[PDB]
């Protein structure tokens, strides 16, 4: 369980768009490390991890110390949000 | 029916922290012109509308051209984003 932005955007975005959106919102609270991608509607992930198990792209990003994640539309982002502390 | 955001973080937020949160997320789409509140926990909204029924709040707020409603745990925030154009 981290922090959780969710965005829903009338409009269709591409994967490139989404993760500009993401990134955006993510730099007002430092500097964003995405580790993860997932596309909720075609099934894709990066980095590429298939069978093993259950949702493989939010688990490998959770044991790199992912603490925020963003969802733009159909996409989900997970982020090591680093400050400078 | 309008673009939102919902931001669901881990520690409890006072009025004043989630306003400067949707404010500072609105900031990155152009000027924020925030027209009403509501808050879920207690029912308190801004402006003072009352009793005129349905979540007067939000028909307040659509009926001066709001366009994003940003969600800050229990908060939610209409905003008119005006651009340059």
């Amino acid at each position: 369980i981290m922090d959780e932005i969710k965005v829903n955007l009338q409009k269709e975005v591409s994967l490139e768009e989404a993760e500009r959106y993401a990134k955006n919102i993510a730099s007002k609270y430092g500097d964003g490390i995405l580790l993860s991608v997932h596309d909720s509607k075609t099934g894709y992930r990066a980095p590429e991890v298939y069978c093993c198990g259950e949702k493989p792209w939010e688990v490998y990003a959770c044991n790199r110390g992912a603490n925020l994640k963003i969802s733009v539309n159909q996409f989900e982002f997970y982020f090591r949000i680093e400050v400078e502390g």
